[PDB]
């Protein structure tokens, strides 16, 4: 049980193509997207993940998609992702709507982003 398949919930998908990632966002329709890159064995991400996974309960409308910078590595080099943990939030016909990088210490960051975009904001 690898720790990011740990307490993630429904709305929390992993990401193994870019084919399954464009197909994530298409069928997303207008609901915020949030993509978490992360790494194997990155120990920020570690240890946000149960924050992380605690949101996503606390926000079942919006879809998480996990994608591993390790087995993605194309992929990410193709979205710009240089660091990890790193963030895109992505928002129906508005595309991406943020990209940044958090940590547990700046978790509020992510729920700020979460102000700014989620549906009824």
């Amino acid at each position: 049980p690898k720790w990011w398949e740990r307490k993630a919930g429904p709305n929390m998908i992993d990401i193994t193509s870019a084919e399954q990632f464009l197909n994530a966002l298409k069928d997303a329709g207008d609901r915020l997207v949030i993509v978490d890159f992360y790494g194997t064995w990155c120990g920020s991400c570690r240890a946000m993940f149960p924050k992380l996974c605690k949101t996503a309960k606390e926000h079942p409308n919006i879809l998480f998609l996990k994608v591993n910078f390790d087995e993605n590595k194309s992929l990410c080099k193709s979205l710009n992702v240089k660091v990890l943990p790193y963030f895109h939030f992505y928002r129906g016909a508005d595309g991406q709507v943020e990209s940044f990088s958090c940590s547990l210490a700046k978790f509020q960051k992510l729920r700020e982003a979460i102000e700014r975009h989620n549906v009824g904001s």
